[PDB]
């Protein structure tokens, strides 16, 4: 119903992270979604451990750490593992390590997650507004994406085949162009202080609504 939302205004989004040469966008996207659900229930915003997911949500979950993974099965790990550590106590090192999870430094838990219907930008809008930040995949193969500085991103050669985990933390519009407000994990010098606004309601642009998921506590 609201024409625009931004979950940063509601205190539900952490500092933008830097994944580096490790392709752990899936882990960053997943912890970002859970982070927001943590704040909604607990009142505490704390950066959760992407590295905990890279290291422990591995072969059983169809994830290859720094060679990519799924947010959906990352949520399953946190359910199965009965918690995830804080980034503070299990920080990010941009490589594949042995699983060093420690129940002592558990900062959050996960009960279930929800996978939204394929390519449905309307349902995604509902969830973003009413549930919270949604982990999504995008097609970020194209140099335009790498280079993005500002405004609403539209790449004509963008497919709906997704390779990169991001987190939709809102939506809105700019000069008529409707956008999704997407948190990336490529440091602060990417786009708009770490964020990118990508085309909304333009035939599932770059696959943004192809595989949306969010967790719950
Ligand atoms: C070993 N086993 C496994 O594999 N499953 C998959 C995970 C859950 N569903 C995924 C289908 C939905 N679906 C389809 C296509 N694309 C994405 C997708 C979404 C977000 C992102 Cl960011 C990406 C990008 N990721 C990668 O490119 C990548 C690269 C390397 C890698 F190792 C993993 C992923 C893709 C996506 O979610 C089915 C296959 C298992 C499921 C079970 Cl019950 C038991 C064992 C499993």
């Amino acid at each position: 119903l609201p024409d625009s939302v931004d979950w940063r205004e509601k205190g539900c989004v952490t500092e933008v992270k830097y994944q580096g040469s490790c392709g752990a966008s899936w882990a960053f996207s997943a912890v970002g979604a859970l982070e927001a659900q943590l704040k909604l229930k607990t009142g505490k915003l704390v950066s959760l451990s992407a590295q905990n997911l890279v290291d422990c949500s591995t072969e059983k979950y169809g994830n290859k750490g720094c060679n990519g993974g799924f947010m959906t099965t990352a949520f399953q790990y946190i359910i199965d593992n009965k918690g995830i550590d804080s980034d503070a106590s299990y920080p990010y090192k941009a490589m594949d390590q042995k699983c060093q999870y420690d129940s002592k430094y558990r900062a959050a838990t996960c009960s279930k997650y929800t996978e939204l219907p394929y390519g449905r930008e309307d349902v995604l809008k509902e969830a973003v507004a009413n549930k919270g930040p949604v982990s999504v995949g995008v097609d970020a193969r194209h140099p335009s994406f790498f280079l993005y500085r500002s405004g609403v991103y539209y790449e004509p050669s963008c497919t709906q085949n997704v390779n990169h985990g991001v987190l939709v933390v809102g939506y809105g519009d700019l000069n008529g162009k409707e956008y999704w407000l997407v948190k990336n994990s490529w440091g602060h010098n990417f786009g708009e202080e770490g964020y990118i606004r990508m085309a909304r309601n333009k035939g599932n642009h770059c696959g943004i609504a192809s595989f949306p998921s969010y967790p719950e506590i």
